[PDB]
């Protein structure tokens, strides 16, 4: 069995030892929090190794991919994966309100039992949603890889912006899109260039593999260093109710809705599918960046289930920035939430508007340093009540953040494999043409 299965058995090992080292360390022993930092150094060489990868590889890969098709047919693959991603999200923003409305988490809670800490960030809602169309098009192609744009309301009122760091992947990938299609047209007098850029993602693929050896390592000290910065569980307690409907809200859609959809368009079965990227999937539990899982994930659908290359390089990384579905659905059930607790009630206007400000604002921060306080910022606002109570949310907004991000995963994966059996046509056409 070795050899065939070696990857996902030490990751498995690595995940089953880290929780009890973690365990046994915090419980049996007591560490400063400088202590506490150096406990974690290895996940932190991981997690900048995971990084240095994320820029060389999208930009080959969506070049490669947009310049292999061709004009028209490229058009209609996007056109779908847009519409797929839209409808989907939209699916799960309606599941996420209904959830959490029918349970009613914060009826008997009230604010002052619940403590709060976090730092609030400062939301301007136009200046956040044009931000988005800014970062879309970059003054500098060079600073675009390492930095981001922002504007700032100061002084009746002006408006004045600054870079700060963090790539912009939004910017690049339209820039990538946009060359690949330029040069596909091109002929003859481009091929050097997609030969070039072939190779760079070839090489670029083959560098990941040498981290998958360090990678359970990094995975072991990453995973035990969360549950030793706990602060308490008495918080835990405090807001298990609130929890359980995300994370009730998450499995539905990840079990239900998905392979529902899947099904309905592919007539296979739905589960080996995502038992194909369980790999995937754990790098995306432990890790908890969808940028930084893509190498993982592109080598998952590619070898494991024999989807078509020319259809994940296209699908996959604009998928990597765009798809809101575990955001969408978290941000709606904790304004929802946050609403309860306090003297606010809910009507079927109020929610349906909730329910499109929250979706347009998953879609709106992106790419952001922190995106999902920017986020439940904006429907607060939206709905009346402050930033000052999105802290509440803070002191478990670590362990969710986590469970997000492989439901991603995976619904890319269904989606590559959706889009790829709708347009079968022209994918078996355009080989003698």
């Amino acid at each position: 069995f070795l050899k065939n299965n070696w990857v996902l058995l030490s990751t498995v090992a690595a995940v089953v030892l880290g929780i009890t080292t973690g365990v046994l360390v915090r419980e049996h022993s007591n560490l400063s929090t400088l202590e506490k930092f150096y406990f974690a150094f290895p996940g932190e060489i991981l997690m900048r190794m995971l990084k240095l990868i994320i820029l060389p590889l999208i930009i080959s890969s969506m070049i490669t991919g947009v310049a292999a098709l061709d004009s028209n047919v490229s058009g209609k693959i996007g056109l779908r994966a847009v519409v797929y991603y839209f409808a989907t999200t939209l699916i799960a923003v309606i599941l996420g309100i209904v959830l959490v409305v029918s349970i009613k988490p914060g009826v008997t809670q009230k604010v002052g039992e619940i403590a709060r800490t976090g730092s609030t960030p400062e939301v301007s809602t136009v200046d956040a949603m044009l931000d988005l169309i800014r970062n879309m098009f970059p003054e500098n192609l060079v600073q675009a890889a390492f930095q981001q744009y922002k504007t700032k309301r100061e002084e009746e009122y002006k408006i004045v912006g600054m870079y700060s760091d963090g790539i912009n992947v939004l910017g690049l990938i339209v820039f990538a899109l946009v060359f690949g299609l330029v040069i596909g047209k091109m002929g003859e007098k481009g091929q050097i260039l997609v030969d070039f850029f072939n190779a760079l993602s070839d090489a670029t693929m083959k560098i990941v593999q040498i981290i998958m050896w360090y990678m359970p390592l990094g995975i072991l000290f990453l995973i035990a260093g969360c549950i030793i910065e706990v602060e308490d569980w008495e918080i835990f307690r405090k807001l298990g109710l609130y929890m359980a409907t995300v994370l009730t809200g998450l499995a539905i859609h990840s079990i239900v809705i998905l392979p529902l959809i899947y099904f309905i368009v592919v007539r296979k079965n739905p589960f080996r599918f995502a038992m194909g990227m369980a790999q995937a999937l754990l790098t995306a539990l432990m890790i908890s960046s969808s940028s930084a899982t893509l190498p993982v994930t592109f080598r998952c659908a590619e070898e494991n289930n024999q989807v078509d290359k020319r259809i994940t390089r296209f699908v996959l990384p604009v998928g990597a920035t765009i798809n809101m579905d575990g955001t969408a659905l978290y941000e709606a059930v904790a304004a929802v939430f946050i609403a309860q607790l306090n003297d606010l009630d809910l009507g079927i206007g109020q929610i349906i508007t909730i329910s499109i400000t929250a979706t347009s604002a998953s879609i709106g921060a992106a790419g952001v340093p922190q995106a999902g306080l920017v986020t439940m910022v904006i429907v607060l606002s939206a709905v009346g009540l402050p930033a000052e109570d999105v802290t509440l949310i803070i002191a478990v907004d670590c362990l969710l953040d986590r469970f997000r991000t492989m439901v991603n995963v995976l619904g890319d994966a269904f989606g590559t494999g959706i889009v790829e059996k709708l347009s079968k046509k022209e994918l078996e056409q355009m080989d003698v043409s």
